[PDB]
């Protein structure tokens, strides 16, 4: 064994945006880039939909592709233009994957992403 | 979330993460450092980061990142790095050392982007 533990620290510090959700899409768990790329916080990102990121302006299509490989239990992969807390916008490229249980059933999904934006 | 869901996290991010040894010898790499660098699953257990090493890199800049991590801090910056099939890539590193509770390196961690376009 590698510890086990590093791995969540690994994550926590990654320099790109992740997060962690239940089959819902609502948040499980999220690391400090997501805080800083998305402007929400610690404690008040816990338990919100991935939808808070959404300028209600993706296309309904651009989610449903994504959805559509999440119910194949694949991983999607596309950009879309998200909303940060303070309302300013970015091009997100956004990796969405499936977890998977020995038995091959989803059981969380990972939401990664980069802010494309150069300022 | 269990451990396995953040060695799942690290496994499937879109960014190449290595953990290795405290002489740089790889001990673990996600799917995206083998797909950028080369070295599959097996034999990127059998390698060292050195195998990444090439000319076009100056030599301080392993100095740079090596005198960092000795002192139990992380050094960031740009090198060059060489695939398994022998073709060169920009990549934007990050090494940091991975602490026990008592503040001492178990391992070192790298994660690093490939800037390619033409590969
Ligand atoms: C891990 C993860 C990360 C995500 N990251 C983002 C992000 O960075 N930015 C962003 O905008 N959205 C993201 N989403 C998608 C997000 O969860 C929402 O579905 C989306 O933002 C649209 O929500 P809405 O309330 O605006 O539209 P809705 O009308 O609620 O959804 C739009 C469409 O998405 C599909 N859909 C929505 N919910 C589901 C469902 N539970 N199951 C199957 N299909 C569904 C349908 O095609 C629906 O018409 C992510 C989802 C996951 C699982
Ligand atoms: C986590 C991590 C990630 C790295 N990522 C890259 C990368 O992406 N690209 C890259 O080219 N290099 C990377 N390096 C640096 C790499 O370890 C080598 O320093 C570099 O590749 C030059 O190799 P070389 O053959 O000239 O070996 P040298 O640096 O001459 O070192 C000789 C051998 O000893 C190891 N080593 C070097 N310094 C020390 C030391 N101070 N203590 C013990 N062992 C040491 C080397 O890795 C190598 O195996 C990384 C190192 C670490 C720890």
């Amino acid at each position: 064994e590698l510890l086990p533990e590093i791995f969540r620290q690994t994550v926590e510090h990654a320099p790109i945006a992740i997060s962690i959700t239940d089959l819902k899409a609502n948040i499980l768990y999220a690391n400090r880039a997501f805080r800083t790329i998305t402007g929400y916080g610690s404690e008040e990102v816990l338990g919100k939909n991935e939808s808070i990121l959404s300028n209600g302006t993706t296309p309904r299509l651009v989610y449903q592709a994504l959805w559509g490989r999440l119910a194949q239990k694949k991983p999607w992969s596309g950009v879309l233009v998200n909303r940060r807390k303070d309302k300013t916008l970015y091009l997100a490229e956004l990796t969405v994957a499936p977890v998977l249980n020995e038995a091959g059933e989803t059981i969380y999904y990972l939401g990664m992403h980069r802010d494309t934006s150069e300022l």
